[PDB]
């Protein structure tokens, strides 16, 4: 029991490391040896003020950041966050070992602080918490709930460490300390009680780099390790000044010797995840905006986030009265993606958004059908809610500081990527009328066994989508994991019959013309996927994933398109005394005994009987469950339409039938004229995206 | 503070009354001026083990009860708590003024018991606690949350109070105490947590009903206020020793001087009451097994419900593994229905249940759409899966001990119940096939306007039903008022459209042989409501309140019965330490300060690295879930696969004209079989009832 002393009015703790440490680290100054807990009351946007600093300070010469790397935890294991700071620890030795650089050199490791946000004491994993003190940078017993009244908000642990990660089998983590070692500045900040990602970016943006004012902030998640050299070459992108964000390629993991390929789910989200990078990244970043995909890490310069991005990223439209707004109240939904619009669109400044093939990071994706669709619930809210939101608000671009030929190109770029989100609001009604075409075309033409098949796939198709909507709507996934894994099988057969549907047909008009126009636009658009990964040296992925793709497409369409919707918010709807008794059964008590009481409760229970909206929360549940029920209901509508109009269902061919007889046929020619235009809006998207990625490939070329 | 004793181990006070009580009493022995509260710790089935008792066992001569009236109470305000109260002592007030009865007379009040079970404190309003305070039965202060170390489950205080309750207007209830008021002996049971109706019930017949022994148990809801006879009238079915249970009707409230049956959903409930009452009702007690309805009160022999009926309505089917079974897992569903079957079916017994039509009680009923199809969800399910329930254990039917033509009757009444379950579990398919064909047939045959009207009220009535669904999956029916109400109108607006065509389609066909039997099949089962009413002696309703009901049936169709079925089951889905400072600052700590526990604790999280279903709730939430999804989309499979085979939808149509080319209409006779197969089974149903009717009115008259 020893004397403290409040420092600045704040609990700022000293404690030394166990003498293992030093064994390796001899094989000496401050701060290796010390590890400094912080118990931090305030708001992320008042650390200053309340008077609370980070070691890299207090040095006798301030040390100064040039890149702050943010890693993210929820409940992540051992193995997630050991991958993620064994690919940084990686990046910093390398970047520490560059020869000829101004920036970086033997000590650049001085210019780097990894700081690590742990979302919640209760919900961190233990095994990531030993992992953490075994590198130095924790220590229990000196945590606090409270200090002079205040609620402590965030725990916060510093260190710099010689030991490194080299290598993360399935079970254990290598940790060593030698001469080729590099330190690591770390910062393990753990939250009190979990708020969201979005409160965990407040506390790295408003917080810790207002302190230290990085160069750049770059965010990853745990999990998500980084190549060898991303970390640099994704820093290389900012040497243009005008760059305000960058990001790199994300990689499927593979396992050891591709293992995992085996599985379908895997590989369909390997050739997703190939084709996302080759096509949609470089076509935006010519024009100079990217909606950067969710598990790849980011950079933003500090400089260019500060301000409005960040107020927006944050707080949402300040203004706002009692009541709740769309935009307002839903931006919530499309996390990041803010940033980057209100980085592209900020007033005055002309920063661009750049996307670096050169850098990449892999990451371990579902394998499971559940946890699949869960996981792309969240994708697809954000990124239908950033596009609509970004669409809506395009004026801005023209109140930014970009020159003439800029404002132009992003102007077209938003234009194109709402078109982009239009064609897939109508998948629903699009998938269906080519498979329902498709399939009664062919039983017209050759009457075998065309005719049984159509109306059992009809029939299939009818029971999986109407369960899909309803378990959707009313249960969770991981209650039917058999069902969803039937129907992923079923719509996979059904592909498979809609693809010998149009080979028979295109060979039988071989030996009409809609057949020629389908089996040129397929041609054509396998043969621009195709060219398109040639020209980006990675075309592997085109016959080893390229069939499950295409087997899972359907149900990219019908099952986690209808639970994203069917799931927009994830909503969720006196003391009186005790007695104890003495050994003889007796005891004491205070009771009403004066007359005069008794009548007084009397009268005040006989005053009852002649004087004769709840809280915020469920007003805001109530409002989101509105405005996601409202959202399905239009989709399902909107589709509908599109089918009636295209094949006369809805009750029109009775309609014109009965019009006739006032003075219904199988099909019509609206089916010829739709089944043309879908090949050839598809045919048109990949040619767009093909000239996208050669012009990318061309220009880093020169 | 005095000293106190626990009597026999449990706590028993006795507290006096306020003078202003004994102002009026003596306008006197030892019940009037006390009341007794007890603190029940244990289990409703151990009341006598533990030694609790009531005032009844503990005169000089134990007072035997010939009649226990168990009022349940969860949140209801004094009004209706006093409606309940002042029905009842008006019947008591009654049964003591009789003159010539063996079992009535001058101190029959010594033979009622009422027992008011109000379920929880939280959950009580203390308009209700003020009035059953004004009254006499509760005092507060002397309630103890535990009594060593035993947690109090429930509070039950005891008096006989001698002042009447004279009026109850909208705002005040009238108490007065003179010579002509007759005393009553209540029993104020206050739960301690808010367990649901089952409970209180299992603390009425499990609990006090063990201990007073009653001849006759009546359950009455708080607000339902029996008329000035109903309860004597009931007790008089109990003449029969074969009886077991008995009912009354249950009447609409409508209000003064019927100012309510402006309402519309107020009429068409009124109608709807009394055709239940009239028909169904008497029907039913022909037979000898009755249903009783929601609202009414019920009567119930002791020595019928003791024994298997009690067990099965208070725990379930007792066998059961650890999952969960359909019927084992489902009966709450079906609340007191299991009650009423069980005694019909108690093995070598022959008790009946019997319907009273001289006794009946008046109830308010909803007022506003949203909680209409609250309070029917919880109808239409309980009656569904009881109805269910019965038809597959029809065979104990045989093991009991009736003769053998009560058992022939109890069969085929419990297959004509079924029949009428699955008649209802069709109507979402017969009343679109109704609609469709017959607005499409006028639409044909005459060709002027009816060819738009028919394609708009097609998609209105998709719309709305799509809406229905996704809203009642989804979100809440308070959320969303205006859209019940426009979707109840639009169904009104549809039924006055099939109306005029069907009249249109007749009087031109006056001026084919379908619309003779739709006229025939239709006002045949108006004049067999109407005949039946006149021979109830209750035809009023015939003309007030038709009307109303007509136009909001595809309400009770469409809105209430969707409801119903997505509502199935109603799913719900280390401390640390703290710094107080001294002036200077300073404060004193426990910290690891040797070397030898830091290194301690280093080693215990280094440790971690190297050795590397939840609860029954939520197991039966996911079952609930799982079983109330299975039955909506079985319930829409099979009233669309009665469509698609009438009409030709489901790509029928396309398949027997593509099969006839390998070698569409627009309507077949398959519609014309179906129109006119509904028609007669809905005459069919009115011609059995109004048989029923007609025999239960002429063998009472007898
Ligand atoms: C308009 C829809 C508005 C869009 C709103 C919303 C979009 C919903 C898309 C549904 C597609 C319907 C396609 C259609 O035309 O309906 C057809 C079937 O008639 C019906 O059965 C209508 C059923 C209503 C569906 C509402 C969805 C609710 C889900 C739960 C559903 C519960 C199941 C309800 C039934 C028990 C029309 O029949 P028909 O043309 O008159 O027959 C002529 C066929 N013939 C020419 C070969 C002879
Ligand atoms: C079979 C159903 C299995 C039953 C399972 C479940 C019962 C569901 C009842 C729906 C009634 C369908 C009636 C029907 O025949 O479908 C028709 C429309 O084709 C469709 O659009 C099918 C849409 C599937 C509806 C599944 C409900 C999911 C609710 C959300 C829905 C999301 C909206 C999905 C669309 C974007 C069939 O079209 P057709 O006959 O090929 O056209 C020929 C018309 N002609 C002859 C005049 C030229």
């Amino acid at each position: 029991i020893r004397k403290f002393k409040l420092w600045n009015g704040n609990f700022v703790f000293d404690s030394p490391i166990s003498k293992t440490l030093l064994d390796q680290y001899a094989t000496l100054p401050n701060e290796f040896k010390f590890m400094r807990y912080q118990a931090v009351t305030c708001e992320p946007n008042q650390l200053a003020e309340k008077n609370f600093t980070v070691r890299q300070l207090k040095y006798l010469t301030p040390r100064e950041t040039e890149l702050m790397l943010v890693v993210t935890m929820y409940n992540e294991d051992h193995i997630l966050l050991g991958r993620t700071l064994k690919g940084i620890m990686d990046n910093v030795k390398y970047m520490v070992k560059k020869k000829n650089s101004s920036t970086w050199g033997p000590d650049a490791w001085k210019k780097i602080v990894v700081c690590i946000i742990s979302d919640g004491r209760s919900k961190i994993n233990e095994r990531s918490l030993a992992l953490l003190s075994s590198l130095g940078c924790y220590q229990d017993g000196f945590a606090k709930d409270e200090i002079n009244e205040k609620k402590v908000a965030m725990h916060v642990y510093e260190h710099t460490t010689m030991i490194n990660i080299t290598n993360i089998s399935e079970s254990e983590v290598s940790l060593e300390c030698n001469q080729g070692t590099v330190p690591i500045q770390l910062l393990f900040c753990l939250k009190e009680q979990n708020q969201k990602k979005i409160n965990s970016h407040r506390w790295a943006f408003e917080g810790f780099a207002e302190l230290l004012r990085p160069n750049i902030v770059t965010l990853l998640d745990a999990g998500t390790m980084p190549g060898k050299d991303s970390i640099y070459q994704l820093w290389r992108e900012f040497r243009n000044p005008n760059v305000g964000g960058a990001c790199g390629e994300i990689r499927t993991d593979l396992g050891k010797r591709f293992v995992k390929l085996l599985n379908p789910l895997v590989a369909s989200q390997n050739f997703e995840y190939k084709m996302s990078n080759i096509l949609d990244k470089t076509t935006e970043s010519n024009f100079g905006f990217i909606t950067v995909l969710p598990g790849a890490f980011s950079a933003y310069r500090f400089e260019a986030v500060r301000g409005q991005p960040l107020q927006k990223y944050f707080y949402g439209e300040i203004m706002e009265n009692e009541g709740f707004h769309f935009f307002s109240s839903n931006m919530y939904l499309a996390e990041d993606r803010i940033l980057c619009f209100e980085v592209v669109t900020k007033k005055n400044c002309n920063w661009i958004l750049k996307y670096c093939r050169s850098s990449y990071a892999s990451t371990d994706v579902p394998e499971r059908v559940p946890e699949f669709i869960l996981q792309r619930r969240r994708w697809l809210n954000g990124s239908f809610f950033a596009s609509v939101y970004s669409f809506c608000h395009f004026y801005r671009v023209w109140s930014s500081g970009h020159n003439i030929g800029r404002k132009l190109l992003l102007t077209v770029e938003f234009f194109y990527l709402f078109f982009n989100t239009l064609i897939s609001w109508f998948s629903l009604s699009s998938f269906f009328l080519v498979f329902r075409i498709l399939t009664v075309s062919i039983a017209l033409a050759y009457h075998s066994a065309f005719n049984v098949l159509s109306v059992i796939f009809l029939w299939l198709y009818g029971i999986c989508t109407l369960s899909t909507f309803i378990l959707s709507l009313g249960n969770k996934p991981k209650s039917t994991e058999k069902f969803y894994v039937l129907t992923c099988v079923i719509f996979a057969v059904m592909m498979i019959y809609m693809i010998f549907c149009s080979i028979f047909m295109s060979v039988k008009s071989f030996q009409t013309e809609a057949f020629r126009d389908i089996v040129i636009s397929l041609g054509s658009t396998y043969c621009l996927y195709l060219i398109s990964s040639i020209i980006y040296l990675q075309p592997w992925h085109m016959l080893t994933s390229f069939i499950q793709y295409i087997l899972l497409s359907p149900s990219y369409i019908n099952v986690l398109n209808i639970y994203a919707f069917c799931n927009v918010h994830d909503l969720s709807w006196n003391p009186l005394g005790k007695i104890n008794t003495t050994e003889d059964g007796t005891f004491k008590m205070e009771v009403l005994v004066s007359s005069s009481e008794i009548q007084a409760n009397y009268d005040k229970y006989l005053k009852v009987l002649n004087d004769f909206e709840p809280s915020y929360d469920e007003k805001k549940t109530g409002y989101y469950a509105n405005v996601r029920s409202l959202v399905i209901i239009f989709w399902v509508i909107t589709n509908f339409i599109i089918v009636a109009v295209v094949l006369e269902t809805g009750g029109i061919a009775d309609y014109i039938a009965m019009k006739s007889i006032s003075t219904i046929p199988l099909m019509t020619s609206k089916a010829s004229i739709y089944f043309n235009v879908i090949l050839w809006l598809v045919a048109l998207s990949a040619l767009i995206r093909f000239i996208g990625c050669s012009i990318y490939m061309i220009v880093r070329f020169f």
